């Protein structure tokens, strides 16, 4: 398992597709143990026309969005390394969302930093924590609980 | 006591694609608020989420609660006041206690149960469910702060 | 009932032409009760019109069409995903068509169409688009199967 | 008064993308007849899904573009050209009739709409024409729209 | 063949929407030029941006559109008419150079590209022509472009 | 005048909106002599749907508008200051464009920077030429003219 990962690479384990997959590159991975992933965040996105007019703010609710695929992507690599052929048979859910809390806002220009560390996981229930981060500066902090399931 | 879309969008600074709440049934100030969303396959999200497989996004199921929540707690201090509305800005600090329950997709009437758990000033603490056709599909408490627009 | 899925099985159209959420009601060679949501989040809101959302009423027109497809679809072959695939639909006439009252996002735009005469892949169909119990519009159609 | 550009249309028509169907004006007779055309190209969002590797512009679209086309005509019969005016009005379809369609509209073709004053009292404006590529008729169509206030 | 229309066009070149910007094509002489054209209606997502109240195709676009004909031209001299050998290559574009423009493009306008083989050495082909609205010319370029193995 | 502008001051200046807006943020500014500023790349940019399906490359010439926004916005400034009145009587107009090379492919997770350098400048009529860069490596050359106008 590598610890860099690029588009291309993403695109071949999550199922989210545009305007829904909000991971951009993974810079960092240790199986079992946690991820670090960013999105550029751009003015050019489909989102900024209605959050908000004449004001770009990156939603909240997505940057946690984007949280959570950085887990999945974490999750099914720590259990069957990069293996696209599987990861098109499975999908990851949302269980739980806790202790989520916005501290700066996210805007054009910034580049938002997703870590993830592992805190539980049993099978294919995973429970991840961490932040979203822009130059060093905690923008986000989140838990949540997934569970990797059939896809069909 | 009910909105159509055309009030909402006098009230919410929110904008196509992420004003989440077409109309609103029931509003008790201070107290309560029912609103919903409609889902159709004829939403830009649906191309992404997921490809073959229809599923409205639970993040975004939370945004449409707390653009109800914001909604009351809007309403209940000042009323239907669009020209105050545009001096001030609703944004949510917290968000927790969130559990998807079953899946939302084209068809469903996306219907937002919200209660007002306390607030003290300008701090308002929410929480409900989200509802389809009677069943809880998803639950939530989100805290939100009311400021003056920028 | 058949759902998106079932519905994405058998229509050819695709976002941002796909106008029928679900089918409620099915007969063979007699008739099909369907709807689809209006939400605000549809990009055609953008242009029709600014600062007032209305559906616009040649889009009622076409999910009226397509719930005559998928009835003539069916009626045709059953439910059969693989003979689908190889086909698309074409309009041949509208008539008789008066709008009512407004569509507006928050509204369940139920469809209503019956089977009037159909030969071969050429069906005409006609009924009404209902919100809320009221006829919001009504319509008659004629539409031709045919292969990609 | 007899030409007008889409700079033009845009001050007219209250329809915006993707919903403002028609891209140019070639002649306009007050009370009489207009004609109009729209561009068909791939690079339109409708043809991500109507259909998938067969574009092929929508019927009901067509229908569309010919109801604006006289609601243009019918605007500018009423208050000339004054977009002040135009600014606060809305067009709702009244009725559709008699569309027969006879030739599939696809990318790179010039859609042109004829359209003639059928019958006219105040707002209610009863349009009927063709819509053609190529000096061939693709489609028929007889409508009845209102002009209103956005109230 | 001489003439082709979108669906042969979509099985050549790898672009989609919203950047194949070539509806169709009306002369083709293998090795030596070829004529082609993309209608501009304002019912493209680009004139929401570029700029409102003032529809202006953008110029950056009218040369990828110059591009995408010069790739087809060089495709098509390579293989001809070959869907499948289409989907094993993809067409580099080095430089441009020696971009003039003359008229701005507007909805309305039936754009047409002009091309012709400056030069043809091994996987390099190097194109120029004009971009024309009903027989003026509107913009004129240079481009390179390499090809290879996709 | 300052040398940093963030996305809602670009908003201020340019015409360009959505989905034509290449620039996000500014990050160094000397009136009628130079300006560095840069583009988040981003898979959640609709463009990408179309260029190419499994296969996110920013198109080149959009990399040349990108040059051309960041010249106009210096060009400008250069001009009237941060004047946001008389920044929205008035268009940008691309004139001619030379000596362009595509070098290295630019995708999702790049930032995209942009450095241009005023080669020449009477009236309303700019001449800019530079560079876009990647992690400081150059990711294409272009020289270009533009044309502030009257919107009329
Ligand atoms: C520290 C912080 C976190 C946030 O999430 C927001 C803001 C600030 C914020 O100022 C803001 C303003 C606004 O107009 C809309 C928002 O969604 C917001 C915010 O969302
Ligand atoms: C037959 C064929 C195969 C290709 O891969 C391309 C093209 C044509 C092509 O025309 C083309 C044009 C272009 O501007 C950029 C490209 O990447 C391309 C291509 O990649
Ligand atoms: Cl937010
Ligand atoms: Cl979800
Ligand atoms: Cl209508
Ligand atoms: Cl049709
Ligand atoms: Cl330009
Ligand atoms: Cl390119």
């Amino acid at each position: 398992l590598q610890s860099q990962f690029f588009i291309e690479h993403i695109l071949q384990i999550l199922p989210h597709r545009y305007p829904m997959l909000l991971v951009d590159r993974i810079t960092e991975l240790q199986a079992n143990q946690k991820i670090v992933a960013y999105k550029n965040i751009t003015f050019n996105e489909d989102v900024f026309n209605g959050h908000f007019p004449n004001k770009p703010i990156f939603p909240g609710v997505l940057i946690v969005e984007g949280m959570a695929q950085s887990g999945g992507f974490l999750a099914f690599t720590s259990l069957w390394g990069f293996d696209p052929e599987i990861a098109k048979t499975k999908i990851v859910y949302f269980m739980t969302i806790d202790k989520v809390k916005f501290r700066i806002p996210v805007t054009p220009g910034d580049r938002l930093e997703y870590h993830l560390e592992v805190l539980k996981h049993k099978g294919m229930i995973w429970q991840v924590g961490g932040t979203a981060q822009v130059d060093g500066k905690v923008v986000a902090e989140a838990e949540l609980k997934a569970m990797i399931a059939e896809r069909e």
